[PDB]
């Protein structure tokens, strides 16, 4: 097994929301992030991110408490459902979600 | 400051009737008022956009989405249908309200 | 009310078949007719095609017995499922479901 | 003659492992035998298809349809889920059964 976390991912109902000025689409998936590795890592200075094929990013709107773990025991498995948006249409493109230093 | 719409999309539909046609696009619905005092929405509507540009018509709407005004904390729900004749309504991804009514 | 059959139809499922060479795309709808008329209607000659934009028609696959009345009543409805086919992804951009004596 | 396939487009999904990654789309399949004798499947294999015909390998399946023959009249059914490293997977909108498997 990788010496990583392993990120699965299913995408769920798409949305959206808008305030006064300010509107945003939103694409849901499920994941689950499962350390595959023998000892502990830390994700304090980890955050998950969606991404198209053209290496587009997109922010994470709201995401399940239980995703937000500091750290993953070796063999290890948390699961929630995590929210990204787009002002755009573009998150509806999102078909990879991965772990990134880049918060 | 603003009402904020929260919205998924539904259905796709059409009706025909001889040559006659438009095709309707539904969306569930939630409005949210976070601010401090009673907002009007008299004079707003809900249109849904695509993402070019384009804005829809409501055709149809649940009952509890026509309040006139929205109390702070207070949130209305329900399901809106928007359609166009053509097939662009199919396209529609925000629901939001605007101060452009006829 | 307009003096001809009303029909509403709502977009369900996607799927696909295949046997042998031959395979193709299918789109359901669920479709009420609805005889808006003060006389009885002949459906007899007719039948239910679904349209693209573009004027593009597919074929019905499949239909529910109830769709099939060879009248309809003034004033009354029928509705049930109706599934339509392409050989490529076209019939998925069907968006208009009508009533044609082109059968 | 030939085992009629049908399908229903089921859900995408990711898996990501540091840079290397696949996407997933799962379909709910049926095999039919509509013949009047049985059918090997034994060199047969389920693939993914694209209208622009990109043909997608099958991951992970369920034992239901592993079966090596199918019985005249007969049906088995289950989940298929076929991947592609990029995102062409999603493309898929029919499972078919191909001689060319290796
Ligand atoms: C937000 As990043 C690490 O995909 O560029
Ligand atoms: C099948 As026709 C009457 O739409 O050309």
């Amino acid at each position: 097994a990788p010496d990583a976390v392993m990120v699965f991912a299913r995408q769920g109902d798409k949305g959206s929301v808008s305030v006064g000025d300010k509107h945003f689409r939103t694409q849901a998936f499920k994941v689950r992030l499962v350390n595959a590795a023998k000892s502990e890592i830390s994700l304090k200075n980890s955050c998950l991110v969606a991404q198209s094929a053209a290496g587009q990013s997109f922010r994470l709107d709201t995401v399940d408490e239980e995703l937000t773990a500091d750290t993953l025991k070796p063999g290890a498995s948390v699961e929630g459902d995590a929210i990204f948006a787009s002002e755009d249409d573009a998150v509806y493109g999102a078909s990879l979600v991965r772990l990134s230093d880049r918060c």
